[PDB]
């Protein structure tokens, strides 16, 4: 990772209120992004923040740590998909400030239902199944609110992996604009 | 495994000549296929004479256990069940499935009952299908166990929530067996 | 495996025209079952054969080796599900002689779409995908013929794992009768 | 982990009296949090401290190192659940200053009985069982004091994994308020 | 394993011993070993319900439930089952040595007998560990009660003497009541 | 591990060491002992009169590494307070008991565990005898010191450490392993 | 292993009352040798048995199973070392009938103390040590009786690995004669 | 391994007094060869035995079990090297009856010093070193007697791997004749 | 490893002429200790150096690098055993300046013969054995000189692991004094 003069390149972007979500979402990545959001709010509660998303998704609870911190803070958080946003990464792309959710033209967006597992006694499997179904209902309700699509349509469209172009993601309501090059 | 000469037989084949079938391992499809074949063979040799099913098993596959269960109910001879050592999980289900009045345990045998085990990985809807299947399987097992023990389905559900170890005398009181086979002085 | 006097127990059942399909279906299992079917036809071309099925399925081509040998020979092949018939095992259960397909009352039948995999260049993945889709069409067409259900219904009902009781399998047309105990 | 100007982002939050419990609880995590608590008390014995919790739980003794240090020091320790608090993480959430325990709206709280293991001679297994049962009695007694729920209710409600929404965690007495976004 | 031919029938050496009513318990006790020994005991009872059976024990023990399959079959059948320890009888092997017909439990002079409490494990939730602990404690109570009956020692003494590995010579096993006689060479 | 900067940058543990707090927060091996011994000797050189605070959250470990720490504590002039937070087990509980008389503490929910030493021996009969004699002499040395520091008899310590023995903070005070439970205001 | 006509070659030697101890001594080898000794006594109570020893030793309890069976039975058991007899193998060589213990001229005999191990609590290590020391005292006392050497000399001479030629083994009293070729 | 009518091919050769040493020499191979030698002596004490050698050698004590049994029995044992005789295999080739040691023309003979290992305390390494040096002295003394070469020459010529043609092995005195084809 | 103000704790002790030998002795540890000794001689050729020993020993040549550097330099090197000094660690403890070799009261000292290994040809094993025996003679001669015990006594007392208390090590001549606490 190069240095500019001294900042590593990512720390230099954070100085200009750009946060990089560029990996699988796990608790470490979420804790870092949450801390960056809270720090940027403290530096300036009015100026936009820019969340770059190039992520295959990951942990749903880690993604909700980021989601709730975005909604909590005062500054608008713009989202921009570059490369790919899949699964919980596409959920966070849709969670950006209204009118300020973007993708570049060749970015890939993918939506699908949550994944998990359960081993053990029948009653333990039932608890695990009830939990993942309730988690899917929670994700679909918020995605319905942020896209304008019905919960029934989101349920059908996420039954299996669903790949969208940037223009399809705009038509769906996951983003507001394709950022076309000059 | 030793051989006896009467015809030369391995010791298990010699017991099968006297209508004794050994369920002495974890229940998998291979064990079930062997026991099903033995039951059908013994019915063909003599449709009236009892068969003796020895059980020393920690259980195993529910579907493999139902292959044995359904074959026992299908054939004409009574199938006596005897628990020696241990009958756990699907092994205790099969012990309870013997001919009425002919389900036994020796005095220091261990019987254990509990809910079925399994697992699922994948999409939420795949986990839901797997959960619904294992819950329906537990309902099926509990209904039959209620019929064969005389206990209510509600009681069987409570009593199998966790591992429940029974002595031979406790298994008789519960209705999983009819008698403890006490040794002659 | 016990001996009866001298036959191993499975060879004794074959003397009474009973074939055991009691394992995952691979080429070795199929080759054995095909050989047994051809031998039994040669011993007596008129007397029924009994195919016991307790199988989680397996290879589709190995299953079609058994299916085509059943249809080729002159004797009726009865099928009986004891324990479980899943995937290609349920296909073979449905392939028995009309009126002579059975299950015992607590036997489990499961139907679902074929599984596979492909790695490599885009064009290699396309060839593999086209092959498994054509295989699914072939399975569904034959299952429609043997059950009386439409291809559209079979496609919907096999999208995910679908567990049937013996009575449900009779209602579906996968078997003719539940063999209830005296 | 980015730098702000020089602090790593987590060290910058600690300058504003924010401690991150963002991983599984082991002795290393506990020792670090204990040290941070004692340092912040020394800097200012009156000003609140903020404990962020995004944790699946972990070691009960490591969790009690954190619990007893929170109760020992003079400043109030606010707790906030973001993402998830499970097992000993939910215990620590409930341990925050009365009136200053929070969750964000989509945070997950899970409560369950302690896990462990025992191998060896019958008398060794008896010692291990008695120890884990006494540990569960200690956890339930403290959680009863902090939630207002009876020990009998906590015992029943933690027999298996019990997932709570933020609002359910407030109703239970694990938190005081859901921190709703403006 | 060698073959012997008697005039003509060919036997592996262990099958030839079984023809003379000798059963070999010569390995760790698991369900497969127990199923074989149980089958041999039932077969020998059917061949002759009156003639003694000889159970050779050279075993480090093993599964308690597999051992109780053997124990209960010994008590069930009509013939006396002599037990003889050669080499070693440890843990559930020493329990089976003590279970032979009264007056017909033997050891050769340099055989090792070891007694100790049962071993096991549990992993999982507190309530699962409690169920596992209660089960192994009840199993130890059952073992100790039977060993008290077969040796003449009190349950309190058996509990103390099996807290840790306790190695006995053949003569010490006789003094304890685990065997009746040391078979001293002529 | 976070850094604190005072108008000097310290990792948080180095900042605690500036206030004479040493962290024994892991399994005791030679590396941990060498670090703690160096810290004790440095703190004595900085101030020979001011108390040192040894935080203990440890499952124990090496007996010889623990005796490196024990002997350094007794050697130096300053009193070393000991405080158990979380857990002190095995050699960690021995070191808790080794703090300055009247200055051994535990927080209320801390766990203390005492047990006999663990080890191994492999080889010829005479090599096993040497190893056994050594671990028995090591146990007697530990028990003699624990008797001195708790006021309990060697025979009581031997009985109470035969198997794992878990104590609450209040039980550890009653036993003489600590002087006070540090109750919160 | 070749067949002679039908016996495998070892079974043909057993017909002539020759038992082969030709491997490491474990419980399986001891059970086999014990069974062979008891069978040979039953076939002929008067005729000598020949125990061939080419063994590096092994389990002390398995070796004592063989030793006690040799002393129990009525026939004399000659011992002959060919190749090597080490550790418990040399103990069994010395245990043959008085006057009928042999080695061929280039055979190797090795004597040494018993090996073992213990891991666990100090009291467990003490029990293990006391047991191996008592086992060594028993072995050395029997070797003193069968060689004519003092217990003190046997203890000194077995402290470390001690290799003997056939002639040295005769001089020591471990064998009676070197079987020199015609 | 084919059957002739019924014998496996090696058992058929043993019926004509031919023993195959065709593998690495370990105790199992030695025990088998010793048993075959003793059986053939019992069938006919006067008729020659033929020992085929195609072996890379192996255990020195296992080789001495074979060597001493050859010298013990009354029949002459011819040796024939076909393929290769190395290390203890070349020692056994040289041990055949005087005038009846052969090789086929393209057979390879290799001689070299014994191999072993020693691990542990200085005094244990010393015992192991003294043992392997004494073993080498024993091998060299016998090879000197059987070849007519000096012990000093054999020591020098076996310091490293020394490969001989059949004709060179005859010149050395390891064999008596090269068996040239008709 | 903590910092004091800036030095890591071990570098701060080196500033006060204290060298820590606190691990197994390998070439890396020896090279570091040798460098520290040469640096301290340069900093002050007259002032004592303090070598702390808590070591299970290790490489004999690495230990002799340390030993010879101690004897080469002008300053007295005090040695102090804390925790344990075993094998080459106890050799180095005995190598400190006469009158300035110490142990704390509960420190363990263990002496024993050198360990090693050799695998290969007889002549390679002989070279390895002669080397380890010469190494033991060199160690014993120096230990006799430094303790005042005879070489014969040192040989007997190091045949097996020999554990000494601090007081016993003083009686033996391995240290001069037990450093008793005030
Ligand atoms: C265009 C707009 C926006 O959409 N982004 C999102 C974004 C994030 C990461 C990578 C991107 C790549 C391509 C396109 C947009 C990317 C950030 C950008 N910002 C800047 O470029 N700021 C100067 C700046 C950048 C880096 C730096 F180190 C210093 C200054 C902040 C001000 C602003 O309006 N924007
Ligand atoms: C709102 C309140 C609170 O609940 N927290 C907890 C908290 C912790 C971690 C992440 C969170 C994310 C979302 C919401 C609360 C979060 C900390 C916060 N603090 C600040 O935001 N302080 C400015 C600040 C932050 C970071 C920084 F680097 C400099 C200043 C301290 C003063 C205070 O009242 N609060
Ligand atoms: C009842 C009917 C049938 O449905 N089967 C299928 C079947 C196969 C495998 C296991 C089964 C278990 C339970 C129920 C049916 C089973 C075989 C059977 N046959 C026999 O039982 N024949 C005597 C026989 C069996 C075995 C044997 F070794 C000798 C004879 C052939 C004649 C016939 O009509 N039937
Ligand atoms: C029909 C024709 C043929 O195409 N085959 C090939 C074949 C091979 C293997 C499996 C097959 C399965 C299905 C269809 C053909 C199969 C062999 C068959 N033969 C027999 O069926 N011969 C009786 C026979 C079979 C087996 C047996 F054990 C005894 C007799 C030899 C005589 C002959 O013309 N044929
Ligand atoms: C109360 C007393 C004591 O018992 N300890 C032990 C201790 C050690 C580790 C964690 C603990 C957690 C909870 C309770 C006691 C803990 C240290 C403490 N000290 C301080 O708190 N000193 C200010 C201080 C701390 C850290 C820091 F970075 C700066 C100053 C030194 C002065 C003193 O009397 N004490
Ligand atoms: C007593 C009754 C019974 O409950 N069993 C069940 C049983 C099965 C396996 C092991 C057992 C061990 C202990 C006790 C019962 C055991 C079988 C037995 N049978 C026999 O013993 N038959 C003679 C026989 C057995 C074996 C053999 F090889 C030859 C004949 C069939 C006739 C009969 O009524 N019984
Ligand atoms: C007492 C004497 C001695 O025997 N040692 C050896 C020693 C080494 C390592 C750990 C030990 C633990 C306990 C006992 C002795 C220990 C070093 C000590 N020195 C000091 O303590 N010097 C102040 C000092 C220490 C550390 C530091 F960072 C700064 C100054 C140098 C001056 C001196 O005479 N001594
Ligand atoms: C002496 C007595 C007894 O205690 N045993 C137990 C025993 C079992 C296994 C190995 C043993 C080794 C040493 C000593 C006893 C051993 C069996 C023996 N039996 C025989 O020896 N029977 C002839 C016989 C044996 C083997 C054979 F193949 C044919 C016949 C049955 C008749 C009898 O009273 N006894
Ligand atoms: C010479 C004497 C003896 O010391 N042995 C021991 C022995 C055992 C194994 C390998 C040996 C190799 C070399 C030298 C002795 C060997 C057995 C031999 N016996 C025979 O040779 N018996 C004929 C025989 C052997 C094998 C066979 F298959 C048929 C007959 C039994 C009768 C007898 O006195 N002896
Ligand atoms: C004695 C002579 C020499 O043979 N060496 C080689 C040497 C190298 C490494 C380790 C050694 C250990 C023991 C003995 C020699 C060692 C270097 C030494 N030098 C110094 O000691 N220079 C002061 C110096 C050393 C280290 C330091 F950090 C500062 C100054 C340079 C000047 C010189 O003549 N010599």
């Amino acid at each position: 990772i190069p240095t500019v003069i001294a900042y590593d390149i990512y720390s230099r972007l954070l100085k200009d209120r750009i946060i990089m979500l560029g990996s699988q979402i796990d608790d470490n990545v979420a804790n870092s992004i949450v801390s960056q959001l809270l720090f940027l709010q403290a530096q300036d509660s009015e100026k936009d923040i820019y969340l770059y998303i190039n992520s295959p998704g990951g942990s749903v609870t880690a993604g909700f740590a980021i989601y709730d911190t975005i909604q909590h803070i005062k500054p608008d958080v713009q989202t921009i998909c570059i490369g790919m946003a899949a699964s919980m990464g596409s959920f966070l792309l849709a969670a950006g400030a209204k009118g300020k959710r973007f993708a570049l033209p060749n970015a890939e967006v993918m939506i699908h239902q949550p994944l998990g597992g359960a081993q053990g006694q029948a009653t333990e499997i039932e608890i695990a199944a009830n939990h993942i179904l309730k988690t899917r209902e929670k994700l679909n309700r918020i995605l319905s609110e942020r896209t304008g699509q019905s919960i029934e349509k989101i349920q059908k469209d996420t039954d299996r992996d669903n790949f969208l172009t940037a223009e399809e993601a705009k038509e769906y309501g996951l983003i507001d604009e394709v950022m076309v090059p000059e």
